[PDB]
């Protein structure tokens, strides 16, 4: 109550962004945390470079309280007379009015602010809090921080915004039975009782607040040592110790290869990863001391699949591509957040390509990012990468697709049309450049820009500045023309408002006869241009590589389903995948007759490689989506595709044997053939689950989820749900225990569905992290399509109460909606929607849900026909 809220409007603290004028050197930040208490105190002590006349200063504070008046210092030492404090709401600040104003610190004499603040551990993921697990029937505590994009503020006061770049030197007070983690290593351990212990850390690299990180942990180590000579560890739970050593290779391996390509080292003098038993994100790259979900850290040769080994590696690569990539040189600002996570999304790929040599990782971009975001960016509630953001709701909203993998695919594109060669180099003098500073999207055009001499701020704007993609369209052979590509063919496309007018320059590389050429395809080209061998067929954009779709005349797609049914393999499987993937969007927006496009999957019999029977199987599983209900349709589609799978389902078998992307294969092959409809892959599941159900045996990797997922839907009755429910708590492995919850969420049984979502508010059974993950799971079932639907109506309250309307998963949850397709469906999302319009970070995903459904309604409309046509000719 001593800095208590006011409404006053009429000061600098009314704006959302923080003043110009001050600026953070250093931060002094002491913490006692009360474990057993859930709260914890803390005294934050702050040099300010002031740089205009201000009677006030202000700064972030969230939910955390001011408990003693603040104490201002001035560059020559006095005490300055501070008459009153106070919490502007709006826009999460702590103002403190000094009695006079005073002026800039000119030479190196800097203010001091300290403060102090009391603040909670408990009912919640961000901030600083605690969590237990269990160790030989104790229960345990682990208290860490998460930051990203504006919690920093709710741990302790400061200026949290990613440019107030300041140093840090952090000091913990805990019981000595814990030790003490950070960002910098251990400095001095001092006793403050026979029970307390003091850690204090050494002085930090400039850095932003979002990566300040501590954590008070009685976790076991794994360890490794870097080429550069530094401490690579990896904390976990002892039980759990021998799970760790994978991710402790592929940090060593990872680590290593970044620190030669970035030509850069590693500011730091040690770094560690911990996977906290709950926790909000995936991972937070926080500089020094990484933090992880046990999922995307904790790897089981003998438990664990292919599936998570890529996922546990890939993490870890990004993680640590932040290390350059965020951490040393970090955006200006979130707008420019693609500058982070896009960075990350590319170069992921390319370090776990190094540390995993059979994984064709560059090819698993299409998979991962590429063709999934192209799926994203065709609708009108899209956004551009550099993205205007003006709440904290906004802020935390963009992280996601478009940041990630626009961004990783944008780069995938500029490296292929600049070379990998000087894309290197060019990231190279960027990274020497903006050290420890921060950097807008400008900035890196102007470093790559004199890394080739070719136009890249003019080229790579009109990718970055406004939303979408093209379609190339190609008259006679050879005429390209582009237009924006729209999921939505009654959709306005030139809305929303674009200076560039959405039309993209766009780099364009063709395939003829096993040469390769290059063109960049001009904006004020309004007319398009001609590609430069007198010639039949012409391969446009080979392996996907620009962010684009080509339309081929019909003739072309004809020529090109009779060349998949004679010999598949004159096109790369990439290839194979992309033109699967752009007729099958083409036909869903209503610029390619859907005939053309079911015409390139009758070859599929032969068709052996991951990549095409995973844009196969993405496209198939929306059209059977929306037909569902239909019990005319349905049964041939299904039918159909249970023909076009069974040769290499049968052919792979149900059992773990060939190289990463075959098991990888083999995992979605079986998945498939269960799903539509397959005796005798449903029977391998039930009967696999049969056995797994005996106690002893333990399932092939590769094969379980299959086994949970599709054994349960068949043969899983109370007996056995409540025996999976036994086994999900019993087991550490949190890759497992994943799995198991899928299980639980595929019977047939809207009485145990009904128990699992009761489950949802019982804390000792299902932890915070994994709600919405259930929740989406259960929306998957037949039954829980609309069970989990109507839940998170009902329950609406009390998931805002617990999460906050800045928790982005929670404003993510409403796209389980997704497979919506009628007007009656779509009224009840409007209802519920206007019934809590309050969206916070749930804004834009329910926007992009109404949009989705819509569309679905008229796709029904559109193409019911036709598909019908298509199937009951062939059938
Ligand atoms: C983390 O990194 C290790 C290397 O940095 C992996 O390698 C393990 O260690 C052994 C030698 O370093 C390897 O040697 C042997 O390989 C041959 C196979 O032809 C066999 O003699 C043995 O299976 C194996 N030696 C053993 C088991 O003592 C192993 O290939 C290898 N594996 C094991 C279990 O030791 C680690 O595998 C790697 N760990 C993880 C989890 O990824
Ligand atoms: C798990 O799935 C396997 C398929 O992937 C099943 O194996 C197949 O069983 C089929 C019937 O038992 C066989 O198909 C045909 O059987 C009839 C019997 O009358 C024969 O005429 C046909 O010649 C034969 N088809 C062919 C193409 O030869 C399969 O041959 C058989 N094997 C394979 C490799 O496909 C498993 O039975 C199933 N397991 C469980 C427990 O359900
Ligand atoms: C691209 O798709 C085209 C449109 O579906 C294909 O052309 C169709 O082939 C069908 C064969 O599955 C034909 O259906 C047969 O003909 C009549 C339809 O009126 C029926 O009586 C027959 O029962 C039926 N055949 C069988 C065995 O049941 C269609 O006539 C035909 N449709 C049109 C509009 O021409 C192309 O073959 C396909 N191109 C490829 C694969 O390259
Ligand atoms: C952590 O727990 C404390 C108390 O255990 C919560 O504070 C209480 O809030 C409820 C209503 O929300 C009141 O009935 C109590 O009087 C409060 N207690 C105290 C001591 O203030 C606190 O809200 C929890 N923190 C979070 C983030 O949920
Ligand atoms: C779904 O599961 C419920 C819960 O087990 C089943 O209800 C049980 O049915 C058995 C046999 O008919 C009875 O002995 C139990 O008393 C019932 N339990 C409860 C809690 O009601 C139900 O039959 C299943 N529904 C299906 C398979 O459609
Ligand atoms: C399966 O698990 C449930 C939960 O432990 C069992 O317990 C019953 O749960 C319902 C609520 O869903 C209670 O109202 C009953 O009183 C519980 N029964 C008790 C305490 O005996 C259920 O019995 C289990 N079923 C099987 C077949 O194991
Ligand atoms: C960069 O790494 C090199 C080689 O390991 C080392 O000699 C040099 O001191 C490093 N630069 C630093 C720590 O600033
Ligand atoms: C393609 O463009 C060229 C050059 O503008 C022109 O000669 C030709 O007629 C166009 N049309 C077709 C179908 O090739
Ligand atoms: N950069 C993190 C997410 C951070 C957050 O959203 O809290 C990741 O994608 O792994
Ligand atoms: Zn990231």
């Amino acid at each position: 109550d001593i800095c208590p809220a006011s409404e006053d409007e009429s000061g600098q603290w009314k704006n959302f962004r923080l003043p110009d004028f001050v600026n953070p050197v250093h931060y002094d930040l002491h913490v006692k945390p009360l474990l057993e208490e859930d709260t914890y105190t803390g005294t934050v002590s702050i040099s300010i470079n002031l740089s205009a006349p201000t009677r006030y200063l202000w700064l972030h504070l969230r939910e955390t309280r001011i408990t003693r008046l603040p104490e201002l210092k001035r560059p020559s030492g006095d005490q300055v007379q501070v008459r009153r404090c106070f919490e502007y709401k709006k826009q999460e600040y702590v103002v403190v009015e000094a009695e006079e104003e005073l002026t800039p610190s000119s030479g190196d004499g800097l203010y001091l602010l300290t403060m102090e603040f009391a603040g909670w551990l408990n009912g919640s993921l961000v901030g600083f809090y605690r969590t237990t697990y269990t160790e030989n029937g104790r229960v345990k505590s682990i208290a860490a921080t998460d930051h990203e994009p504006t919690d920093a503020r709710k741990s302790f006061p400061c200026f949290d915004e990613p440019n107030k770049k300041a140093t840090y030197t952090i000091s913990i007070t805990h019981p000595k039975e814990y030790g003490a983690l950070s960002n910098m290593p251990v400095a001095k351990e001092e006793s403050v009782d026979d029970k307390w212990t003091r850690t204090t850390f050494e002085k930090s690299v400039p850095m932003s607040t979002y990566l300040v990180c501590f954590a008070v942990h009685q976790f076991d180590s794994v360890k490794r040592i870097s080429n550069s000579g530094k401490p690579l560890t990896i904390y976990v739970q002892p039980e759990q110790k021998h799970t760790a050593e994978y991710a402790a290779n592929i940090t060593k391996s990872v680590f290593d290869y970044f620190e030669e390509y970035f030509a850069m080292n590693y500011s730091l003098p040690k770094l560690d990863k911990i996977a906290i038993p709950d926790f909000g994100t995936g991972a937070m790259e926080n500089w020094g001391l990484i933090t992880y979900r046990e999922t995307n850290l904790l790897y089981d040769p003998k438990e664990s699949a292919s599936s998570n080994q890529q996922r546990v590696a890939t993490v870890v690569a990004h993680e640590l591509v932040h290390q350059w990539f965020g951490n040393i040189v970090t955006m200006d600002w979130w707008e420019d957040l693609w500058l982070n996570e896009g960075f990350a999304s590319f170069f992921e790929f390319l370090g776990v390509n190094h540390a995993e040599t059979d994984w064709q990782m560059r090819d698993q971009m299409l998979l991962e990012d590429v063709l999934p975001v192209q799926e994203d960016d065709s609708l009108m509630s899209s956004h551009p990468i550099i993205v205007t953001v003006t709440t904290p709701d906004e802020i935390t909203s963009v992280f996601d697709g478009i940041s990630y993998s626009k961004g990783s695919s944008i780069l995938r594109m500029l490296e292929d049309w600049i070379k990998p060669e000087n894309f290197q180099k060019g990231c190279q003098m960027y990274l020497e450049k903006y050290q420890f500073k921060n950097a807008k999207t400008s900035d890196f055009w102007a470093a790559l820009e004199e890394a080739s001499r070719l136009p890249v701020k003019e080229v790579m704007d009109t990718w970055t500045r406004q939303m979408g993609y093209p379609v190339l369209n190609v008259n006679g052979v050879k005429n390209i023309t582009q237009k924006r590509f729209l999921l939505d063919p009654r959709a306005n496309p030139s809305q929303p408002p674009s200076d560039l007018g959405y039309t993209w320059n766009i780099p364009v590389k063709w395939t003829e006869d096993n040469i390769t050429s290059s063109v960049l395809f001009n904006r004020s080209e309004k007319e398009g241009i001609t590609l430069n061998s007198g010639n039949a067929f012409l391969k446009i954009n080979p392996d996907h590589i620009g962010f684009y779709r080509v339309n081929y005349e019909v003739a072309t797609w004809d020529s090109i389903a009779t060349a998949l049914s004679l010999n598949h393999k004159t096109f790369s499987s990439a290839d194979r995948a992309s033109l699967i993937d752009d007729a099958f969007a083409l036909a869903r927006a209503q610029l390619l007759d859907y005939k053309v496009a079911l015409n390139l999957t009758k070859y599929l019999k032969r068709e052996e490689n991951f990549l095409p029977w995973q844009r196969v199987i993405s496209a198939v599983t929306y059209i059977i989506s929306m037909f569902e209900d239909d019990k005319e349709l349905y049964p041939m589609i299904e039918e159909y595709f249970q023909g076009q799978v069974k040769p290499i389902a049968d052919s792979l078998g149900w059992n773990d044997a060939g190289d990463h992307v075959t098991k990888l294969l083999r995992s979605s092959v079986l998945g498939f053939a269960c799903k539509m409809g397959d005796r005798e892959a449903l029977n391998n599941a039930s009967s696999l689950f049969e056995q797994w159900l005996n106690g002893t045996v333990s399932l092939p990797v590769n094969l379980r989820l299959l086994v949970y997922r599709y054994g349960m839907q068949n043969s899983g009755n109370e007996i056995s749900w409540n025996y999976t429910l036994e086994q999900y708590q019993k087991t550490s492995l949190a890759q497992e225990k994943e799995k198991l919850l899928y299980g639980l969420a595929s019977v047939k049984n809207v009485t145990l569905l009904s128990r699992y979502l009761d489950l949802l508010k019982d804390t000792n059974l299902i932890k915070t992290q994994d709600v919405f993950t259930v929740i989406r799971y259960i929306s998957y079932n037949s039954y829980g399509k609309n069970m989990a639907w109507n839940w998170i109506q009902l329950n609406w309250d009390y998931l805002v109460n617990r999460y906050t309307l800045n928790n982005r998963n929670l404003g993510r949850i409403v796209t389980i909606a997704e497979p919506f397709n009628t007007e009656l469906q779509l009224w009840q999302m409007e209802s519920f929607f206007a019934k809590y319009p309050q969206a916070g970070a749930g804004e834009k995903p329910r926007e992009q849900v109404l949009e989705t459904v819509k569309n679905n309604i008229e796709w029904l409309k559109q193409h019911r026909n036709t598909i019908r046509e298509w199937f009951f000719n062939l059938l």
